[PDB]
């Protein structure tokens, strides 16, 4: 199918400043509420299952946040299995939202595939959390400044068809 929308105002990196800015991104239309929000949170890129093909407890990795720290956005590599299994997979893991970075550098839309976008309802149904398709590029940047040790905060703002500040 193509479940996973290409927007270019609906993903705000917020620090740090190197890679501060607005992100093309494509949303998945499950795991969100069907009136508009946002969520705030930070990213981390697991240290292992970075694909979130396996379960996460195999690795003894956690998404959950302590009480009063921002929400946990997993970033997730591209492969190996499809797209709501890894949101899945990072959902019972703890994640607050998952961004799942093309292992490619190509437009956003050439990553929605037949084999990574299932119509699977058991799957598509039970995800409560946002989840969006990045490009590699925004990938590398997100490791890159995380690597370096640097917190990455960031919004998502799902509501359609209205600007955002």
């Amino acid at each position: 199918g193509s479940r996973f929308v290409v927007e270019k105002n609906n993903l705000k990196v917020t620090s740090p400043d190197s890679i501060k800015g607005i992100y093309e991104c494509a949303i998945g239309n499950f795991g969100v509420p069907q009136y508009g929000g946002t969520l705030v949170g930070t990213v981390v890129y697991p240290k292992s299952n970075q694909k979130a093909c396996k379960s996460y407890s195999d690795f003894d990795i956690s998404f959950k946040s302590k009480p009063g720290r921002l929400p946990t956005f997993v970033l997730i590599d591209r492969g190996d299995c499809y797209f709501t299994l890894k949101a899945w997979i990072a959902q019972q893991a703890g994640a607050a939202a998952i961004l799942v970075a093309d292992s490619k550098a190509e437009p956003l839309i050439t990553m929605d595939t037949p084999e990574e976008d299932k119509s699977d309802a058991d799957y598509l149904q039970n995800i409560t959390i946002p989840s969006a398709l990045i490009t590699k590029t925004l990938g590398d940047s997100i490791k890159s400044a995380l690597s370096g040790g640097d917190m990455v905060n960031m919004k998502l703002d799902w509501t359609e068809s209205v600007p955002h500040p």
